[PDB]
């Protein structure tokens, strides 16, 4: 009567307030419709209208969605039809509110990292075993601090621990940074760049080392078909196990070759000759012989002089084809994954570090990718992201730990588009999504623009960390994208605060607007200050000791 | 399909409670193409097919029955599948030479280049 709901549909709630301050506030605050005892219905406020009747004073008009009910403290999801036209309404208390989040989880298990913004006295615990063996999606639009909320969660990951010991445990961290950011987050963490981190060539499957080599826009079928089979009997020769094994050793399965000796193969292809025995015949100071899959060994070597009158089959049709790989081979940028020491690792060190078990163990690992080539980083991103899925997938076989592989800025590894250069880590992230939720190995798809991540990847992940998405098409791909929804909050992401996250999904409770913890040690990325260096005045001597490093 | 005519060897993978049998008069007589890449079990979803055969035998007699499948396996990847089976690798199958016509035996013994 004095304030009174006059429009009880299931999705919606209208209710009639005479006065607000009579009444007690905001837009999304929590309301309790119940003038009956021991049952309540909890719904959160769309928003506010008035409607004047001109004879009296003004009605403001509260708009409503109820999220739930609640009874004797236990929190249900719907709309009862208990609600009649003789119902009462006031806003929510604290404690019915803090009974919502608290009373879903269990002590153990519960995982705090934020609180509400409507109040923030009560905190949002989410189930922390769902939120974390589940795969994670943190999208936010720049500016709004996505990368703190990465952070924030992560901090929060490492200080979770046992009862029981304390200190390092059992989770492991993985982050591909592009923009250096993490680095002053964790700082007792384990930091891999390109001038120290040495990924092996061999392990690259037929997808992988393609690209790294070649390009799909100017090798024909015939200019990579000998490329396949000069890595696939190197890979033989080189391969020291069992030959019951050896058999199955392909272009695609990831055992040792030396690659120089592959281009001497192709090298030494550009110079075959035809004899008049219409074979390939070489000669080198060992002997005499004709090319065949038996003596095809002894071809791999450089010291390999071509004999005979006229020219091979397949003759000059690879010098476009070597020197495309002899350019990568001793590019410089291209030293972490090509270089001397990439021949010289093996494999227990090349998971050694990237799991980082070595001199320093540490929970995080930070392969900062901003060094690798952008050709090439599809490529990297790729490796490492089948080598931790291939660890998880062997750790289990090896016990009959979960690790979070970060993706910082997840749309540049795995987006909408089916372009080649992305094509190694599109498929490969997959495998980490669709398929690793069992082996341990979950991801964390982190990235400023949402919308350019590919649907199958990103509807996968289930719990959705949302911080202020403002771009209209962005909007519309999330908001699309989602497994659950309240009516007016989905639209609220672009009016978000700094810090202010929407976070959804089964592990949490409800859907809600939570603003993430302020973080003691922010990722800050070292960046070069153009203003403060510009400002200064010029600088004449540098110029002359860069020229000298590049020659 | 008749129930004579019925060759189940699968079930629906929406619903495995259904059985998906074949007409298998129709399914053998014209030619049957099993395609999938490594890894995704064909090899295995061809034996089946092939042990099915083999155990399709009238009720009538106990023994065997006349099943005829020759096998061109390149990895070797059946040997164990089928245990009654004859396995004839290089040193126990005999090919006679004289039984390749004048096309095969061109191509066999010498080389028109040379």
């Amino acid at each position: 009567i004095n304030a009174e709901v006059v429009s009880v549909s299931p999705n919606k709630l209208k209710i009639s307030v005479d006065d607000l301050e009579e009444f007690k506030l905001g837009v999304g605050s929590y309301l309790r419709v119940s003038d009956n005892q021991d049952v309540a219905l909890l719904a959160i406020i769309d928003n506010f209208s008035i409607e004047v009747k001109e004879s009296q004073k003004q009605k403001y008009m509260i708009e409503a969605s109820p999220i739930g009910l609640v009874k004797n403290g236990k929190f249900y999801r719907g709309g009862d039809s208990l609600a009649l036209p003789p119902k009462k309404v006031e806003p929510a208390k604290l404690d019915e509110i803090i009974s919502i989040y608290s009373d879903s989880i269990d002590i153990n298990d519960r995982f705090t990292f934020s609180s509400l913004s409507l109040n923030t006295k009560v905190s949002v615990p989410v189930n922390g075993n769902r939120f974390f063996n589940k795969h994670i999606a943190i999208v936010g639009s720049t500016g709004s601090g996505k990368s703190h909320t990465v952070a924030k969660i992560l901090q929060k990951a490492v200080d979770e621990k046992q009862e029981g010991y304390k200190g390092l445990n059992n989770s492991h961290i993985i982050i591909f940074d592009i923009h250096s950011e993490y680095e002053n987050a964790f700082p007792n963490s384990n930091v891999l760049n390109v001038d120290t981190l040495t990924l092996p060539y061999w392990l690259l499957n037929g997808d992988e080392l393609e690209e790294l080599f070649l390009d799909t826009e100017a090798n024909d079928h015939n200019q990579r078909n000998v490329f396949r089979q000069a890595i696939t009997l190197n890979k033989k020769i080189h391969f020291q196990g069992d030959p019951a094994t050896k058999e199955i050793i392909s272009f695609h399965s990831p055992y040792y070759f030396d690659i120089n000796e592959v281009i001497n193969y192709i090298n030494n292809r550009n110079n075959e000759r035809k004899n008049k025995d219409n074979e390939h015949i070489w000669s080198d100071e060992e002997g005499n012989f004709k090319f065949d899959n038996e003596n095809a060994h002894r071809l791999f070597k450089e010291n390999v002089t071509p004999d005979g009158s006229s020219a091979g089959a397949l003759n000059g049709k690879l010098l476009n084809f070597v020197d495309r790989l002899q350019s990568k081979i001793f590019d410089k940028r291209l030293d972490f994954i090509l270089g001397e020491g990439s021949k010289s690792v093996t494999f227990k060190e090349t998971l050694e570090t990237l799991i980082s078990y070595g001199k320093d163990k540490s929970n995080i690992t930070i392969l900062d990718v901003s060094g690798v080539p952008f050709e090439v980083l599809s490529i990297c991103v790729s490796l490492i992201s089948r080598l931790i899925f291939e660890f998880g997938y062997h750790s289990k076989k090896i016990k009959r730990i979960p690790i979070l592989i970060v993706y910082e800025e997840a749309h540049k590894y795995a987006p909408k588009s089916d372009l080649s250069k992305y094509r190694t880590s599109k498929e490969a992230i997959e495998r980490i999504a669709k398929e690793g939720r069992k082996y341990g190995v979950t991801l964390l798809l982190a990235s400023q623009r949402p919308s350019e991540i590919s649907e199958t990847i990103f509807s996968q992940c289930n719990t959705f960390i949302s911080m202020r998405l403002t771009n209209p098409d962005d909007q519309n791909y999330v908001k699309r994208l989602l497994p659950d929804t309240v009516g007016d909050i989905t639209n609220l992401l672009p009016s978000l605060k700094e810090g202010e996250a929407l976070i959804m999904g089964d592990s949490i409770s409800i859907p809600s607007i939570v603003k993430i913890e302020k973080c003691t040690i922010p990722p800050s990325s070292i960046d070069i200050k153009y203003l403060d260096e510009w400002r200064k005045e010029w600088v004449d001597s540098e110029f002359d000791k860069i020229i000298e490093q590049w020659s």
